[PDB]
């Protein structure tokens, strides 16, 4: 999408893998879906150094909405649960410096059975933009033919456009598209700024290893259309929540690195490791995710329950991430030619490699003929940065 | 078993899980199967906590042997490997105060293809007796019959007894019979002191579903055997390695204390969190897990992806562990009568109740008519005991 917008990988937080469609705040009040969870959600992610660290969106998911639209056919927040209205939490929001994400779907209705902005498409563009609005995650549940899928995908595009706000457009086209017919992702890209691949993630490892082995069996197909402008979104950072080990929390912040994805936090921030937050807040590896060049990183090589992925990097640097895929045991040495990795580039004539995760340590110059060696903890992953060079 | 060992379920450290069958001592040495990796084991089992809390047989697994037996026919510990033999590491072991426990197979060979004890079950058992082996893990690869599976687990239960010195005697016949036929649990108890069930842990939040669901697919067959003598063996604890998130780490030490399970670490103690440290010697999940009665629990609920575990204890005490088996979203309430609990007199006519996992808090007194409600994680366990008032 050419509006200006994710020239890199949008970064925020997004409540519903953590929060889900929790309606009952007589009983979950601290889980239900409210105005006040997210005025909290800002206040922390001022003042625990998520903005600095580039998470700048706080998006609403799914069941903010009223079960019907106003008399003017205009959508309506809940009036129990956001009693002072979509325009008020934005004007709260921007004045902490962040921006307002909210959802909305392109059929009938959203996942959840809330109102469909089909037929609406123009004034809920309007309306959200009115109310301050900063970015639209457009679902695809309830819509009745690929035809209308694709129409409304890109009709809600061009209404956006049409309010002169920048408005952030995240799609799940082709996701919604998967069971009939392939996606073509250069019209995709044309209407949006990301759009999701894959099935919903969960809190566990066994969600992250089929998205990184869709995503690998894929990349023929999709990593050459992500760029400036326009990513592929391979769903939230689950980093801080209950199911992945530090070294599959270690894996996934690596491999969204590599794949240049939005990196957007399901998470509590009110409760949250000093472990995880310094894992989400590590400035090294958002600056891989980050990087200006905005090439999607790939994988290189796979055998042996070990993967070898990396990235390019802006100015002849390379990300290179090792996983050991072997669930038993203890940390597995894994040696490789430098010269194999970053197209024989990296490390021509030398490279200086930094070792950023599990632990950051720099490891020293090596010569294009020279050799690598790691040790990587099962289900975890080594994610190192080669800077090219001409010193020794 | 009984052999007066085993009264609690058995506690220490075991090789295989995070070291298995490692000989690279030229390139790994400090991970490699040898006598240095026991030593340091046992050294940090005195001096970081772990014989206090209780863990006291530091146990060899497989890929101890040299490829061949002695002159006479007897075993012999890998020459590099081990060179100062498996007596002077009992030596040291006990020296210690810890109890030594060593490995060997029913059948022709181990499962990773060293010398079985087929055939040599006697001579086998007496030289693990010399060498002052305190305990044997007895593997069932490699043995073509079920009659020679039994025979074989028998006779080296028998042979352990007439050597005269006390051996925990830990048995995998169970899980290499249950493809064939069912396993009679009344005769395995009556020759072993522990049992494997179920197929090999690994480091997955997997394999501890597994073995939560297996044991409760089988409750029926398997919790009333088990007591003071002879346990149900769910496999080594996987604490302080690297797959577990923090809740499913606390989900798999609440649930072997509520399953009255053997503690078998493997993990490395050199290298191991504070937290993961914490938990493995909590003195009150231990405290349940070693309970003197013996009761093996059970699940009392299964439903809405929760499920409801308990045990009985001693002096009118019970454990409650209730599992949140939803792995998406938050802390999910989950709402019982306590009078549903401890087969309906835990509370009556009262119980206080605390909280121990994920940490301890005292909740209060809950009435028979009160219903007790909590918060409980995506995949991890809150572990509770509860105490009659009378
Ligand atoms: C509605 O849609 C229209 C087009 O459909 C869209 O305008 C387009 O996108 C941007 C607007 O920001 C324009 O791109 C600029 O073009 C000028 C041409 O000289 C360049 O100088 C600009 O370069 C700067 O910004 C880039 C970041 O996008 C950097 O890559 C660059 O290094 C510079 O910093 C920039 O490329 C584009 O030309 C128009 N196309 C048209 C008008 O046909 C408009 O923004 C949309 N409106 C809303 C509200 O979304
Ligand atoms: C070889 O097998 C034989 C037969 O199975 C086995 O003999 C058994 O030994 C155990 C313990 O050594 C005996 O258990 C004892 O039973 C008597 C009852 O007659 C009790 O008095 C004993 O009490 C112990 O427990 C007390 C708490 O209750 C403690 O204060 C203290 O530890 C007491 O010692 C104990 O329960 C069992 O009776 C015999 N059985 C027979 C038939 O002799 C022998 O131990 C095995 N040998 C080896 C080397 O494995
Ligand atoms: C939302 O529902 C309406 C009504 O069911 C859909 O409109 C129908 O669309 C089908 C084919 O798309 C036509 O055969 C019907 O004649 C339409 N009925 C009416 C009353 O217009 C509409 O397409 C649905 N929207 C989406 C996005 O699926
Ligand atoms: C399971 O094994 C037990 C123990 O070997 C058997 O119980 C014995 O049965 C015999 C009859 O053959 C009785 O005389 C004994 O008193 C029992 N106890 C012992 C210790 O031998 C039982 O029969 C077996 N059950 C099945 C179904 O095979
Ligand atoms: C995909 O869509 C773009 C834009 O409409 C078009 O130029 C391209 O030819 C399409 N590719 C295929 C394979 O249909
Ligand atoms: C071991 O091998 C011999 C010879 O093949 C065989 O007769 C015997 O039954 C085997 N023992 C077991 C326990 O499989
Ligand atoms: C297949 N994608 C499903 C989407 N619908 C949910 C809202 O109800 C979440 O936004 C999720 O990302
Ligand atoms: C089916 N059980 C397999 C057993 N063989 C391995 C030794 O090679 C471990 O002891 C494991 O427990």
């Amino acid at each position: 999408l050419d509006n200006g917008l994710a020239r890199t990988p949008t970064m925020g937080w997004l409540h519903w893998e953590r929060f889900m469609c929790n309606l009952d705040c007589q009983e979950e009040p601290d889980s239900c879906i409210s105005e006040k969870l997210f005025m909290e959600m800002a206040e922390l992610m001022v003042s625990e150094g998520w903005k600095d660290a580039g998470y700048e969106y706080l998006c609403i998911d799914d069941c903010w909405m009223a079960p019907q639209r106003d008399s003017e056919g205009r959508l309506q927040a809940d009036p129990q649960r956001f009693p002072h209205g979509i325009r008020q939490l934005a004007n709260y929001v921007h004045s902490k410096g962040l921006k307002l994400g909210i959802y909305a779907d392109v059929g009938n209705k959203t996942c959840a059975g809330f109102p469909g902005s089909f037929g609406y498409y123009d004034i809920d563009a309007q309306t959200f933009a009115d109310w301050g609005v900063d970015l639209l995650k457009f679902d695809g549940c309830y819509c009745d033919s690929l035809e209308n899928l694709a129409d409304g995908y890109k009709h809600m595009s061009l209404a956006l456009n049409r309010t002169g706000r920048s408005i952030v457009y995240s799609c799940e086209w082709p996701l919604y598209m998967w069971p009939f017919q392939k996606p073509n992702y250069t019209e995709i890209r044309q209407y949006c700024n990301h759009w999701r691949n894959f099935a919903d993630i969960d809190d566990s490892w066994k969600s992250i290893k089929s998205i990184l082995d869709w995503t690998s069996f894929n990349q023929e197909r999709i990593v050459d259309v992500a760029g400036p402008g326009g990513w592929n979104d391979p769903d939230m950072l689950v980093i801080g929540n209950f199911g992945l080990s530090w070294n599959q929390q270690v894996t996934q912040m690596a491999l969204w690195a590599i794949m240049a994805a939005p990196l957007f936090m399901s998470n509590d921030l009110r409760h949250i490791s000093p472990q995880a937050k310094a894992l989400l807040q590590d400035k090294d590896v958002i600056a891989i995710n980050q990087d200006p060049l905005g090439k999607q990183g790939y994988q290189l090589r796979q055998g042996d329950n070990f993967e070898v992925w990396e990235r390019p990097l802006s100015g002849l640097a390379w990300a290179v991430a090792m996983i050991n895929r072997q669930e038993i045991g203890g940390p597995r040495s894994y040696t490789i030619a430098v010269a194999s990795l970053g197209k024989g580039v990296a490390c021509n004539p030398a490279c200086f490699i930094t070792q950023l995760l599990p632990v950051k340590r720099k490891l020293g110059f090596y010569e294009w003929t020279s050799r690598l060696r790691s040790h990587i903890n099962p289900t975890g992953t080594v994610l190192l940065q080669l800077e090219n060079t001409m010193q020794m």
